[PDB]
């Protein structure tokens, strides 16, 4: 049935989605950071990616940003100049470099009025993240059920303490791919087609990887899946609770039938295997430990049990209660 659960899902959806107002502050912060960048490098561009760009932002959202510049210009030089201009403009944060890759991490804004905890990560030439944000952004426009589905899943994973890459669970981006995977390759009929495997997809090579997909969205026929949000969510929890085999299988967007063993791939960390759709050497779930997976699986099981429970009224609220 799922009528009540669906009603409940939309109610939570509206409380947790980014408000127009905060979204408008975010775009202002972005404008401010761009002006600071122009002062230091007029040719470079500052772009948003992740949840703020794809339309998948919860309240109190962090910002993922990327500086695009000429590949002949050394990224660490302008990274530092940029960082020095931010400090001088009253931002607080850190300048760091992992191997070759410089990163700025802004944690605050003492002047411009964008928070006391304004959290903002600035990368340099992370073109791949821009592209995979384009993909998620495109699926978002393809069916209206995806956005609230994702926000609810993100909310759930956060409440259940299974959204921590540093303490052995999965990034939000990983849960998005787990949602997309289910909606493309598991649910029948499919909610979505695989845009990477579209016969209309054109190759596009960026940093060695094919980032190509079919983005003529207007020419794609709508879903023949008519499930309510509630139903989709129940299918999603059920599949990862009971059917998906994490020890043996890979979440993938590179197989017409979504079938990929860990072995084919040489992925025997790989406790939870999610192959990025574009950077296919990158296991999005490499942060997941053995005890993190146990907890991720347990929470999936408990979510399936709750939604399948026969004791009425079903306490749908327990879905978002702290673990
Ligand atoms: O493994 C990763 C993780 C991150 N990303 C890139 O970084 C972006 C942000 O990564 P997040 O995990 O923060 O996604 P999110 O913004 O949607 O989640 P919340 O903040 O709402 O919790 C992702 O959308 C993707 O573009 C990767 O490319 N690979
Ligand atoms: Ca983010």
């Amino acid at each position: 049935s799922h009528k009540e659960f669906t009603k409940f899902c939309y109610e939570v959806y509206n409380e947790i989605k980014i408000s127009d107002k905060e979204f408008k502050e975010k775009r202002a912060a972005l404008d401010t950071l761009r002006l600071c960048l122009k002062r230091i490098s007029p040719d470079a561009e500052l772009v948003a990616f992740g949840s703020l760009e794809s339309g998948l932002a919860l309240k109190n959202s962090d910002m993922d940003l990327c500086v695009l510049m000429d590949s002949r210009v050394q990224s660490d030089t302008i990274a530092l100049q940029f960082y020095e201009e931010l400090i001088a403009e009253g931002f607080e944060g850190k300048f760091l470099q992992r191997a070759r890759i410089p990163i700025i991490k802004l944690t605050s804004d003492t002047k411009n009025g964008f928070g006391a905890s304004f959290q903002c990560d600035i990368g340099f030439n992370n073109r791949l993240a821009i592209h995979n944000t384009l993909l998620l952004s495109s699926y978002t426009k393809l069916d209206a059920r995806l956005k609230p589905m994702v926000l609810l899943v993100k909310h759930w994973a956060k409440r259940k303490q299974i959204n921590s890459p540093y303490f052995g669970t999965l990034s939000s981006y990983g849960y998005v791919l787990m949602v997309l995977y289910y909606l493309i390759h598991v649910i029948k009929p499919p909610v979505f087609p695989n845009l990477l495997l579209s016969p209309l997809k054109q190759e596009k090579i960026v940093d060695g990887f094919d980032v190509g997909f079919d983005d003529k969205l207007e020419d794609i026929p709508p879903s023949q899946n008519y499930s309510s949000l509630g139903s989709l969510l129940h299918g999603f929890f059920r599949f990862y609770a009971y059917k998906f085999e994490p020890r043996e299988k890979v979440v993938t967007f590179r197989r017409p039938d979504g079938y990929l063993t860990k072995q084919e791939k040489g992925w025997t960390r790989y406790i939870l295997a999610i192959e990025d759709p574009f950077e296919i050497s990158h296991n999005v779930g490499r942060t997941v430990s053995s005890s993190g997976l146990y907890r991720i699986r347990g929470e999936f099981m408990a979510a399936s049990r709750l939604l399948n429970s026969r004791s009425y009224p079903i306490p749908y609220d327990s879905l978002f209660e702290e673990a």
